């Protein structure tokens, strides 16, 4: 696997031991061969699990998620997928790693797709090796892969709203359930219903994931209500998954605005990863997978692959060359390669809007490419009337950094800045000049 120009898809089924058994063997071999190696974890939670899998191997944990004292001599680095792409974009030295290992390599956040594009391009140039670890490579059509123990698969109507009757099977269960919902707001409504029925519920989403995931270890629970973030190596002591089989798809309309379309069907890869939360213990056969819809290839025209092109157009590779998306997922976007390349100062603005600004990639790009500087928030208030953002059925208002109360009405409207209360609070802080 470790030879130059080799990209290996380590596609063992979910729970087959890719992270805990195979990865430490790869790392031992890499160190013996003096290969400068990077290991990419999708989340801080997985970074900390990897330290346990790799204990007593000389690895530099480029994350505050791991409490370790480095020797200073490590030739293996571990960081998050997002950290890798972030450091490529910034004026910071990133080693040309001989071996590039991506764990949970199916992750479809923009920074993960961009990282696969960069790594697979360096391999194709003949510079590097890569290992992509996932049960569900891009374009997999199998929602029901093999497991450590037999799963009971049942197609059934799954509630997506509060219910009073007609779903007794949901609450009659005495075990632990992981329930995948299409959005934070949908999970809130289902969580409230379950809580009202006397169940202990933990809610997970991207922003809350590290803090709330610890509650799955520290407290007794009946249900975990999660968005698709739990597709990325989240492990639970569960015996049932309830899967809406639904997700939100960010869609760019008319090059002008981003909407959160759907909910609509998940991909096969997503469904297999959701199911893959259970069936993991060979001594516990008959974990249950209840699924409420079919799969479709909803990644086609999904904004994350356009956003991945915005990131890759702004990463130095060699002279004016630009990394291609990883071939199996390259048809998910219609972009002109290089169309999003920014000059040095606009790139710096673009990076700062994503990092400190915490804006979606697409929205950061519209602002930076318009020649607006990071702290200039005039654009948050000068959009068209249909761009008015709502809070409790009235226009959302902030006090500007000038001390003027203004309606939130961004010149470029991205539905992800107000898809839930937390997002809207963050965007209101931004529009007010508070970060
Ligand atoms: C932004 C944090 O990234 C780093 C970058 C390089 C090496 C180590 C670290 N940290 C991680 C946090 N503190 C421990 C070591």
């Amino acid at each position: 696997m470790l030879k130059k120009k080799q990209l290996t898809v380590l596609d063992l089924h979910p729970g087959a031991g890719k992270t805990r058994r195979v990865l430490p063997e790869i790392v031992r071999e890499a160190i013996k061969k003096r290969l400068r190696t990077v290991i990419l974890a999708p989340t801080r939670v997985v970074a900390a699990e990897m330290e346990e899998a790799l204990r007593g191997l000389p690895v530099r944990y480029m994350t505050t998620a791991v409490n370790v004292t480095h020797s200073g001599t490590e030739i293996v680095d571990l960081m998050c997928h997002a950290t890798f792409t972030s450091r490529l974009l910034q004026p910071i030295r990133v080693p040309n790693y001989n071996l590039n290992i991506m764990d949970e390599a199916h992750f479809t956040d923009p920074s993960s797709i961009a990282a696969r594009g960069y790594i697979s391009t360096r391999v194709e140039m003949g510079e590097a090796a890569a290992i992509f670890m996932t049960a569900t490579p891009p374009g997999t059509r199998d929602a029901f892969p093999d497991s450590n123990s037999p799963i009971m698969d049942t197609e059934v109507e799954v509630p997506e709203r509060a219910w009073s009757s007609g779903f007794d099977w949901v609450t009659d269960h005495s075990g632990k359930t992981v329930w995948f919902v299409p959005s934070v707001r949908n999970g809130n409504e289902i969580a409230a219903c379950l809580t009202k029925a006397g169940k202990r519920v933990i809610q997970l989403s991207r922003k809350t994931f590290e803090t709330e995931f610890q509650k799955t270890k520290n407290q007794e629970w009946d249900f975990v209500i999660t968005t698709d973030i739990s597709e990325m190596g989240a492990n639970f002591k569960a015996d049932r998954v309830i899967d809406s089989r639904r997700c939100l798809k960010p869609v760019i309309l008319d090059g002008e605005r981003v909407i959160l379309a759907g909910p609509m069907p998940v991909t096969h890869a997503s469904a297999a990863q959701r199911r893959g939360r259970i069936g993991r213990n060979p001594n516990k056969p008959g974990d249950e997978y209840m699924y409420g819809g079919g799969c479709a290839e909803t990644d086609e025209g999904h904004a994350h692959w356009l956003e991945a092109r915005m990131l890759l157009d702004n990463i130095y590779l060699q002279d004016g060359l630009i990394a291609s998306l990883y071939r199996p997922e390259a048809d998910k976007v219609a972009a002109i390669e290089g169309e999003f390349k920014l000059r040095t100062e606009q790139r710096k603005t673009f990076v700062e809007l994503m990092k400190r600004g915490d804006l979606p990639v697409w929205l950061a790009y519209q602002v930076a490419s318009a020649g607006i500087t990071y702290t200039d928030r005039r654009w948050c208030f000068d959009g068209t009337t249909n761009n008015t953002i709502m809070e409790d059925s009235v226009p959302a208002e902030v006090w500007t950094k000038y001390g003027e109360k203004r309606v939130l009405k961004p010149r470029w409207m991205d539905a992800r800045v107000c898809s839930d209360h937390a997002a809207l609070k963050s965007f209101k802080e931004f529009a007010a000049g508070k970060r």
